[PDB]
């Protein structure tokens, strides 16, 4: 023919910027942003929250999901077996431990040094040095196995906080007490001052952070949600913040995103919020991965990052 | 006689708690909180902002200043040569690098990840992922030589920020570009996104952070003041925050402390404030130092932490 055709679709990224970087990364490719009504052939598709008509009936060499988190797309494909011929390989971008570390280390220290309290004191123009928290009473509990959790634990134990992790599978991270299964969840929660959620999702963790879990945390605890919005029952979180069970929370993810303006979370004085930016893959990195993987496919070499479509 | 008499005075600490810990640390000592009119002998005096009548005419084996920062007391003694017989040794408690590190690392990351911006966006109930800052453009500049500055630099370069330091004396900290003298101050400021002040004081640094210095920082910079209040010209800081020269500031120290409620700093939305708590010596540590040093003096052994009364 024989030009390589690539199509690109993202709900909120700058298509122009991505099309460009892609053109320079794969100079021998024709890249174009996909728009409704575009049924001209393509060899590779780069997508996030793609509509059905973009991929339905397409013959493609591969689809690249623009982000980690294949749960959303897999369910659209599984609820629409007709959206992507099941023989087409699907890929995902996780090398973002650093980003998580930055976020968690900043906030855990922020809370440890009572900057949240000091900000409230500032807003009342009240000079009041507060009692200091001991490292011993400031235990960190990470929920979730996987590199992100492992990286976050590593970076926090370096500051001397007691660390514990909880997962369904038994684990052995250096300098961390490992708790396993719903059987050991209470023991884990009882001893955790700062609860950090880094669970990849599961049917078995939906709404896991609800009142039944919050009740086992010691009073004056904190919740840092870096995993999935559906892991937190928002009404229960707010109730725990209002009763004093929780001193504070920081949430990067929400049950519904963008979080509707109507949500009271926006309004709570002891909730901090970030619009799902804890760890985004740098486009340069994303582009390097995608171009590298396309090259391996064109040459029949081994690839990495393929998502099994169980 | 022969009981060892110790007297204690602090303007805001819990005298009872300190007297107690002291009694247990030196069981063989009689410790008492000093109150106006108490002219009964003592062997050692533990003080912070002592009034003249507490130390005038006293024969003492040593005075212990309850904190690092001997500038305040030395000037009261030097302006009142009659407050402490000049033959009496004076001691000070610096092993607080960790505390500074916690503070600086938390805040520099806080700013780097735009949590300040995200908080403002939260307060407007506006979901808006913001552009990310590169590490390259997020250079840290530490003013001041000495361990605290060295510790803070060490902990920040570990996160991959470009680091520079400025002092009057030439220095060589690993992984840090060293700038020396007022001659190289502009070059240093021009390249510094986050200015961290850790200068021990000098006549030559009073009001150093004024408009002439702020003007050399790149727009969108930040100031973190962890050293002395008199180092910052508060009116100029506020002006720099209002013009956009400075995106934000965090201050742990102020020209006058407690900062009068009248000060506009309390009121600025892009100033964060803490009541001089960046690095306080743990009382347990303070007590261990003082008891250890008293024991060395009683036994004629070498001591450490003595302040020359030049």
């Amino acid at each position: 023919s024989n030009a390589m055709e690539i199509i690109f679709y993202h709900p909120t990224f700058n298509a122009a910027w991505w099309v460009n970087a892609l053109e320079k990364a794969l100079p021998h490719a024709r890249v174009r942003e996909w728009k409704v009504g575009d049924n001209n052939p393509a060899d590779y598709a780069l997508v996030w929250q793609p509509p059905v008509e973009m991929l339905a009936g397409r013959r493609l060499k591969a689809v690249f999901v623009l982000g980690a988190g294949v749960d959303a797309i897999l369910s659209k494909l599984n609820a629409h077996p007709e959206m992507l011929d099941a023989s087409i390989p699907l890929f995902r971008l996780t090398g973002m431990g650093l980003q998580m570390q930055e976020y968690a280390v900043s906030q855990v220290l922020h809370w440890f040094r009572r900057f949240d309290d000091y900000q409230a004191l500032k807003n009342q123009a009240l000079w009041k040095p507060l009692p200091e928290y001991t490292r011993e009473e400031f235990s960190v509990g990470i929920m979730g196995a996987g590199v992100l959790g492992a990286k976050v634990a590593e970076s926090l134990q370096a500051w001397g906080f007691p660390l514990r992790c909880w997962s369904r599978s038994r684990k052995s991270w250096p300098g961390v007490e490992s708790y396993v299964g719903r059987e050991e969840l209470r023991a884990f929660l009882n001893q955790t001052r700062v609860l950090i959620n880094l669970l990849p999702n599961t049917a078995q963790t939906v709404g896991i952070i609800n009142s039944e879990l919050l009740d086992q945390l010691p009073d004056g605890a904190y919740v840092l949600n870096l995993a999935r919005g559906v892991h937190v029952q928002e009404a229960d979180l707010l109730a725990a913040l209002d009763s004093g069970k929780l001193k504070g929370a920081m949430l990067d993810v929400f049950s519904q995103e963008p979080l509707p303006q109507e949500s009271p979370l926006w309004r709570h004085p002891r909730v901090a919020m970030t619009p799902h930016i804890a760890a985004v893959t740098r486009p340069a990195e994303a582009i390097d991965y995608i171009s590298r993987t396309i090259t391996q496919l064109e040459k029949g070499e081994p690839v990495t990052g393929q998502v099994d479509r169980a």
